[PDB]
């Protein structure tokens, strides 16, 4: 590669790698997504909360591979893994899921930080912070904060409460 | 001082005393503010509500430092108090607290206002009329609302009405 | 808490404790302030200055608050010290308090971003790299430009070089 | 009178008393403003400072004239007393007298507030303290910053130092 600085191979494996965490958790998304939209659930304002981080995640896999060319790294694709669960419950549940998986991508986000600044990349570094680190801190105190307010809701009154909670706290 | 006219060096210590208690309660409803949007408390209206009240009350000790200046009083700092309690509890018992603290304002401006009187010192007590006065009132009443609704809202369905509240009556 | 990750005990004590030096900063700044505009000291371009500076001053323990709040953490408050000089002195020895002042601010900054360098937080690091350090850089730089100008202006020919630096320098 | 109502023959001699202390400071004013602009003294921005106060005052006095027939109490004119010297020297000799005959009126001002309070005459107190004492207080004030920056340009280098205050404080 004529371009090619300072860019380990591991860095560039493991960029691959975080790749198809991301395709992984945009098609987790894609599910819980349309789920809400079904008739039997119909909870439109959460089906869109979904949709949005679909999209919010391709962003970040593209952005990832715009990165890899960029550094003249070389992408390579594996099979995407359909997602873990095929109905998802009610909000509070979803919201569980949802907040486990971007635990899960921000660890993985902070294990390419610590390899990269290992690797004395700091490119590889400042990239993942300007673009994904400050991002990740943000959804996940908006999902903690949705799931505050869903237990407040929850108890008894259960149905209600989604249903305020729809109607009241999501976008629609 | 070549500019100090009619003002006694009572009032002079006593709007110093104003202006920590001030201090204190901007203190305070700082506290109330980032307390409120904790991850695990997450009520956008209340933090909203009393980040205002904090706002207010710096306006105030602003206002009475230059006050000071006018009349040629010297202002003089003391430390500010830690507000009295590190967790705030649910809305109705923050709402009171702020209530509470601002009985306690109030009856320090009517105490400081009798003072002025007893000096014969009228630009100080019409300032604190035109400038102080009426704002407490209104602010006080406005806490006893949302007492009376927080209170409707309450007993055993009290999650859910204290989310109704936050969405419908407060700011955001 | 449901959200913190990658959040150490220390950081999360060493921003309270940050947030206790940017509370007492501002109150410093809050002094002089007020102290400029005394009618037997009558500098406002000065007054002007260190107002600002309070109010920067402010927005930092906010924006302080506002991560502890999005990383989990959770705010505790103590009293506030008050100002070390009860009044300021002239024009000279005001910003050589205020350069000092801000000299300890940068130096508690570093010492928190290499403790967060330490605990692998690089959330943390770049936050404090992208909302303070690149600031306080600049704002000591225009308080040694001031004091420069200042010297050049000290002398047997001193109140006038007040006057003049006030008038012609400082924004009114 | 048909239309006069708690309204004491006190007051209302000493209203017109106060009308007469106002027309004589307007007087005063007009002469310093004058003064200034002569070919020997031209500083324009001093004559121009003057010459608003003039104005200022006689507003007071229209004012007062005003509430006398609102109230319906009867004017009543005596002789205007010239103003006290026929030079008035340098910019901090003027400015001295300025201040001098401001703390006058402010006297009577306080003077007839307590006379009004005296007579349990809420109308005329509150007219007193809306539309006259919180405008003394302001212009005392200005007064005293003038004294203080006028002082911290004198000693040896004087000429200078007016020269530079009329340019640069005074408004041409
Ligand atoms: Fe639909
Ligand atoms: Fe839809
Ligand atoms: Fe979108
Ligand atoms: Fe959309
Ligand atoms: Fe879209
Ligand atoms: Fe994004
Ligand atoms: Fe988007
Ligand atoms: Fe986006
Ligand atoms: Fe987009
Ligand atoms: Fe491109
Ligand atoms: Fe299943
Ligand atoms: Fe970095
Ligand atoms: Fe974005
Ligand atoms: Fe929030
Ligand atoms: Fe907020
Ligand atoms: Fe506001
Ligand atoms: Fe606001
Ligand atoms: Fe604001
Ligand atoms: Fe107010
Ligand atoms: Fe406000
Ligand atoms: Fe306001
Ligand atoms: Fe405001
Ligand atoms: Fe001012
Ligand atoms: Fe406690
Ligand atoms: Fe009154
Ligand atoms: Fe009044
Ligand atoms: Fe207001
Ligand atoms: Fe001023
Ligand atoms: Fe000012
Ligand atoms: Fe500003
Ligand atoms: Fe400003
Ligand atoms: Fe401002
Ligand atoms: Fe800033
Ligand atoms: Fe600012
Ligand atoms: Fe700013
Ligand atoms: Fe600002
Ligand atoms: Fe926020
Ligand atoms: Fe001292
Ligand atoms: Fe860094
Ligand atoms: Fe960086
Ligand atoms: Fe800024
Ligand atoms: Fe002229
Ligand atoms: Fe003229
Ligand atoms: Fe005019
Ligand atoms: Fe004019
Ligand atoms: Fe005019
Ligand atoms: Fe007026
Ligand atoms: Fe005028
Ligand atoms: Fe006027
Ligand atoms: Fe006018
Ligand atoms: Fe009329
Ligand atoms: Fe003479
Ligand atoms: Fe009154
Ligand atoms: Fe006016
Ligand atoms: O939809
Ligand atoms: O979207
Ligand atoms: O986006
Ligand atoms: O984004
Ligand atoms: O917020
Ligand atoms: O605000
Ligand atoms: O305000
Ligand atoms: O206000
Ligand atoms: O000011
Ligand atoms: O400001
Ligand atoms: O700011
Ligand atoms: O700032
Ligand atoms: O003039
Ligand atoms: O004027
Ligand atoms: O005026
Ligand atoms: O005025």
């Amino acid at each position: 590669s004529q371009i090619r600085q300072n860019y380990s191979t591991d860095v560039e494996a493991a960029v691959n790698s975080l790749v198809n965490l991301y395709l992984q958790a945009s098609y987790t998304y894609l599910s819980l997504g349309f789920y809400f939209d079904r008739d039997d659930v119909a909870l439109e304002g959460v089906s869109h909360f979904f949709r949005e981080l679909a999209e919010e995640k391709r962003e970040g896999y593209e952005r990832l591979l715009k990165m890899q060319n960029q550094r003249g790294g070389r992408a390579l694709f594996q099979d995407i893994k359909k997602p873990a669960e095929d109905e998802w419950g009610k909000t509070p549940d979803a919201m569980k899921a949802a907040m486990a998986l971007e635990k899960k991508l921000n660890q993985a986000l902070l294990d390419l930080h610590a390899l990269g600044s290992a690797r004395t990349d700091p490119h590889l570094c400042d990239f993942l912070e300007t673009h994904f680190l400050d991002e990740e801190v943000k959804l996940i105190k908006k999902m903690g904060d949705h799931l505050t307010n869903l237990h407040r809701l929850g108890g008894p009154e259960a149905g209600l409460g989604e249903y305020l909670f729809e109607r009241l706290t999501l976008k629609h």
